[PDB]
């Protein structure tokens, strides 16, 4: 529109209706210039990394992102806290994207001294991949998302990519994108962006947790029809080989003949929370449990959904099993146990395996008068048939979607840190300050111009996304368990600000309280 | 999907089987109940022809630098790859794929 | 046709010509019939674009063999070809030209 | 059709209305099995080749090719005089082509003995090649034609071609091309094939000979306005240099400003007939003007349309700058000058400058006092503004069109060899025996058959030519120039068969006796 007239307002706000919420979140950006407007090759011998596992070629792009893949980014704790105790699912269906009162800086240095002023004529260019020609880099757990907190003011994180490398070098199968090469709406501060994007079919998230387990769906009171093999010898010597048979009933639960067994395993290594119950050794990475892809081993990280401990063993954990959080304020390595909060998924222990133990044991040999009979531990087991499982909770403070890799075959691509698997998910948007020369000599010069006037951009973005609901319709007489807050006194409040301002979040929070028969 | 690659598919192209009808030679004057096992040499021959329609999933990639592409040599050689020989023998130099285009992951 | 390549035409796309308008300083308060020599330094930048519809000729060839076609190498190299370096800097390798397809004379 | 009805008639006749005349011609062919029913690469060293400017790389086909591409295949001798007698011009308008009466025949070798019989079972293909997806060999003076008697029997002969070599090696832009892979008509007994094709618009052939020479266009009773350098001199010492100038009129005609000057120029050698006249040495192909590509030499042959032979001069030919037919039993290699027939261009020596001598004289340096004018003989010259030229005539017994070579650019592409030149000629017309596998073994074998039943086909083939006429309105008042034959007795009739059958073309026949100024 013009100079002196907002593009738009501030909506922030959650609605509540029947099997659907509507959640919508507005904060404003800051956007600097990256890499002085230029592609930049990258590689771990740029920034001297000397590991195989960590090698990498790729581009960093002068090139900005929006980023809202995080629950916290939507929902507020007591929003959070409502869909958590009142539903059985929940899912995305629709997005609405909104860029408004864009307003662009420039900075002039003359000694020691900075002086800001606007530049009006200046653009700010934004498009969004809706065919998905680039490389999808919202699909990992990376920083710089929308605060959870509103009035949060926050930095546009700089867009890049990695492509097939060898070492560090390329290889002919390398691609290299240029953004330029897209058509981008180009803004002054007058002007506004805006797109829909309606998310695919997926299924609804589980944020239950099951009231029975895999191997007590009997009848308590009636014995089965089926029979199993009690004795081989003849009690209380030699040639004492006999066969028996008896009834399996509710007096021996863990013989009895079942339709469906607990889903797939990939054993990790258990480390306590009592330093002293570990090893006196460095075990980290040796010890922990990897998968391989042309000759680099990746950390399996979090892995197959799987139960991070057994009852009562709440002291333990998987060594890279579970979704790992840093505390408000935590430091970037080596920080202690208590400035961070694991994540544990004991809800599914009802059908998911333990991650610290075998799947079970398997015969491996032939038993004769001879030969006892052997068995071994399955320490990893692939999808059988019949086999159920529970797929990894979602947080607050976690992902919420995935783009599932374009490939021939996947099975249950649900991805693995948590959330909606998606061939479509939503674009990413990308912005970028247009760059603005500064001076030109009055002489022609080939070359590209390096001079630029130093500029960064402002405004407002504002996400509205509409959530499905599953209705909870459960017959339980006794009251669930349910998500709440400690009345105890304490210093500060919960998932509120400090006396310096600085918002926080105590714990991570799940979605599996309510429960549900299996 | 087929192993040794390919498209699986529960009702593939039906077989199709041919044979050449037996022609009895000459039998016997008086009735005999076995089964014919005289009868005239013969073989068949003749044109078949198939036609089949491929649907094509087109490329739509932003990528910058070019892509790889299958190309002959150009360097002289005493044959040319994919032609018959001096004796009229058809060859096949090589195995080819057709993983040459890149696109995201 | 021109002599360094490409298409000769009585009519080419016409000449686009761009000049920032003289923005005078301040002039002497007593009138001077000579021409003002003090003016405002001055410059400006902007966006461009050019579109472009090209025709296209496609090849209906019988030949048997496969063709000779433009690829990129996939030996491993310090840079991807035709992108940029580690400092931003663009550069274009080899000169390509368009004459790989056959046809018979 | 059927086994027992015919699948056509014998249609050879011509009709002559005002402007038009319709040739048509049916022959009866005979096809052999080639190569095998194999394709063959071929080059030099197959055929034993040394020589750089004669190494090439090839294929040869198992398919046979029908050519009509000579004037004597349509036109009888008799049509031919009333063409060259009564018409300024003449061109191709359209075609008619029928294939008809296949004829399959099976041979069996017992011992010294061969069997033919009918095999009505077996198929014909043929196809044309409509788009010119395949190289064209039609363009060349190759034999093969339709005979020029009607009641002569001939044999199809072979497809084969060329493509890019490097010695007796390949490329990787060399061509393999597969005739199967061309959709083709099969024919049985019964069976016939026919296409129409249109002829592109060409210019007519100048079936005339100017009356005018170039250098003879002006008034020879009236003075030019305009004045030459008639001396520089002081005529009758030294210090005597005075520039003269005198009307040119016509008594010095060579002098006078003229328009137009003769067309373009390659110096040929000189041979005589007279064999004591020529030199005691051996320059044949020494001797030879010649072009270069790639590196190969290729004989100047027959070259730019010039002028055999100055007037009176009839003893003398250019060295390749002529058409050479050869006389009826002439062999095939060495064989002395009354086994051919030399022909000549004396018709157009009024326009074109004479093959054996310069185009003329250019000065080159500045004449001055102590430098005396110096001049160059032009041995070759190039095309001019204000030349003119006339193309090289047409004969009975030679070509009649060819294809212009797709390239970026041409120059008068009239064929050098004489005819009309087209961008879409009349299409390769293709014909093979259908492979008929022998007996094949009882036991499933993976390798292509390599026994096959001898065949060979017969039947007969008939192409009708309309021509467009261009007649003369001559207001010339004595007689003209007509080609006649000589009443005078002889042994036989030319243009007839001999005592033991054999039809013979006693010598060439143009097509220029007519006269028209210039």
């Amino acid at each position: 529109d013009g100079v002196g007239s907002s593009s738009g307002n501030w909506h922030c706000d959650s609605q509540w209706l029947g099997d659907r919420v509507i959640t919508t979140s507005t904060r404003t950006w800051a956007l600097p210039t990256y890499n002085n407007h230029l592609y930049k090759q990258i590689s771990n011998s740029t920034s001297g990394g000397s590991s195989n596992d960590n090698a990498y070629f790729g581009y960093s792009t002068p090139w900005g992102y929006f980023d809202f893949n995080r629950f916290h980014c939507h929902f507020s704790p007591r929003d959070w806290q409502r869909l958590i105790n009142n539903n059985w699912g929940f899912r995305p269906k629709r997005l609405n994207f909104k860029l408004f009162n864009i307003q662009v800086k420039e900075v002039t240095d003359n000694n020691g001294v900075k002086t800001i002023a606007n530049n009006l004529t200046s653009t700010v260019q934004v498009f969004t991949d809706s065919d998905y020609q680039l490389p999808y880099v919202l699909g990992s757990a990376h920083e710089g998302c929308l605060p959870p907190f509103p009035a949060d003011v926050f930095m546009i994180p700089q867009y890049g990519y990695l492509t097939l490398n060898d070492g560090s070098q390329a290889v002919g199968r390398s691609s290299f994108y240029c953004l330029e090469y897209f058509p981008s709406q180009m803004l002054r501060t007058g002007n506004n962006f805006q797109f829909s994007y309606e998310f695919e079919n997926v299924p609804f998230h589980s944020s239950y947790a099951h009231s029975q387990s895999l191997d007590r769906l009997m009848n308590p009171l009636i014995d089965q029809y089926l029979y199993y093999l009690s004795k081989t010898i003849n009690g209380s010597g030699q040639n004492q080989q006999t066969l028996k048979f008896s009834v399996a009933g509710p007096s021996n639960m863990a013989v009895q003949g079942r339709n469906y067994i607990p889903g797939p395993s990939y054993r990790q290594q258990r480390v306590s929370t009592t330093v002293t119950q570990n090893n006196n050794s460095e075990f980290a990475w040796p010890g922990a449990s990897s998968w391989a892809l042309n000759g680099r081993n990746s950390l399996m990280n979090p892995g197959p959904a799987m139960a991070s401990h057994k009852e009562g063993e709440d002291r333990f954990f998987p060594l890279s099993g579970s979704l790992i959080f840093g505390k408000q304020g935590t430091g970037r390595d080596n920080v202690d146990a208590d400035k961070v909060m694991i994540t544990n998924e004991e809800e599914i222990k009802t059908t998911n395996p333990v991650a610290t133990e075998s799947y079970g044991q398997v015969a491996t040999n032939h038993q004769s008068a001879q030969a006892q009979a052997q068995t071994g531990w399955v320490q990893n087991q692939g999808i059988l048939p019949g086999m159920v499982w529970q797929d990894r909770d979602v947080y607050l403070q976690g992902p919420i979607w995935a783009k599932i890799p374009h490939t021939d075959g996947n099975f249950h691509p649900s991805p693995l840190m948590g959330g909606f698997g998606m061939k479509h998910p939503p674009p990413q948007i990308l912005i970028k300050n247009t760059p603005v020369p500064a001076d030109p000599p009055t002489a022609f010069n080939k070359d590209k111009l390096n001079s630029f006037i130093t500029q960064y951009s402002t405004g407002q973005v504002s996400v509205e996304i509409e959530w499905e609901l599953q209705k909870e319709n459960s017959k339980r007489w006794n009251p669930e368990i349910q998500y709440t807050s400690n009345y105890y006194k304490s210093n500060n409040v919960e998932f509120a600000v400090n006396t310096e301002g600085v918002y926080s979040e105590p714990r991570p929070i799940g979605t599996r309280y309510l429960t549900r028969n299996l």
